[PDB]
């Protein structure tokens, strides 16, 4: 996360950290005990049976007693995720236990079904163990930035056309670069309290005003992720 600052320890429960190979890899969100919201690109040429899926934690390094790690039961992609095109940029993780529910293990709630994407304005906050430079510069715990949500068309514009219905963006809401940052990907974008994006895209260099931080709008996904979740139990 650029243009942030470090969370109370414990202060953000629903955060999930995906780990492979040791190393952090993605971010997420506690759904249901159960079930952990992220990115479809995090698990591409992955094995899952190498990933673990880390709840209530602030400094990853650390094993803290608040931590409460996790494996993948199974993996449900958006079906319809798209290489190249990056749309629905979207999966679901079913842990192989449920989570048991402490202030440092949460929920966070997804946009009902009756739900349009949040202005252009909005404030919204963006979490996440990724780097905090372009200088592979690592954040000392969960960290946040405060965003706000940019116009649609501005924002397809800067991106050449390549943005899809489906997707939603920020911008800082001053002159400094505020934003994602590369192993954030997955997190979500909460907005009036609940998950409105989902960290998919940016462009090479992070919180770049000239490639602004394209999300996953999760309102457009609500009915796909209930229906998954209803599927196996
Ligand atoms: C859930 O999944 C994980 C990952 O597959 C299981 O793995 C254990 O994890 C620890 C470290 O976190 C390893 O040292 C153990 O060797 C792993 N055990 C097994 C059985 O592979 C974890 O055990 C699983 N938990 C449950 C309750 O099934
Ligand atoms: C997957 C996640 O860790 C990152 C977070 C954005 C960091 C960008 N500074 N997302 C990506 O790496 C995606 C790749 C997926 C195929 C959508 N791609 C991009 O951000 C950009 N197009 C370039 C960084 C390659
Ligand atoms: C972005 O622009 C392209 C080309 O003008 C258009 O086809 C597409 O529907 C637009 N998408 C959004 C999100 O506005």
């Amino acid at each position: 996360i650029i243009g942030g600052h470090e969370v109370t320890p414990h202060s953000r429960p629903y955060m999930a950290s995906v780990r492979f190979g040791g190393q952090h890899h993605c971010g997420g969100f506690l759904l249901r005990a159960r079930w952990v919201v992220s990115a479809a690109h995090c698990f591409s040429h992955r094995d899952l049976r190498t990933g673990l899926v880390v709840l209530g934690a602030h400094v990853l390094s650390t094993a803290e007693p608040t931590q409460q790690v996790f494996g993948i039961d199974a993996l449900t992609t958006h079906p319809d995720y798209h290489p190249m095109t990056h749309a629905n940029d979207i999966c679901l993780l079913r842990l192989n236990g449920s989570a048991v529910l402490g202030p440092a293990v949460g929920l966070l709630r997804l946009p009902g079904r009756r739900a349009r994407p949040p202005t252009a304005g909005t404030r919204c906050r963006v979490a996440g163990w990724g780097f905090v430079s372009d200088f592979e510069e690592l954040p000392p715990g969960l960290m946040e930035a405060k965003v706000r949500v940019l116009d649609p068309d501005v924002c397809n514009s800067s991106w050449k056309g390549h943005l899809t219905l489906t997707m939603l963006c920020t911008r800082s809401g001053d002159s400094h670069r505020r934003g994602f940052c590369s192993a954030d990907s997955g997190g979500p974008l909460v907005c009036r309290n609940r998950a409105h994006g989902l960290v998919s895209f940016s462009g090479l260099w992070c919180g770049d005003p000239k490639t602004p931080d394209v999300y996953t709008q999760v309102s457009a996904f609500v009915a796909w992720i209930w229906d998954v979740v209803r599927r196996s139990s």
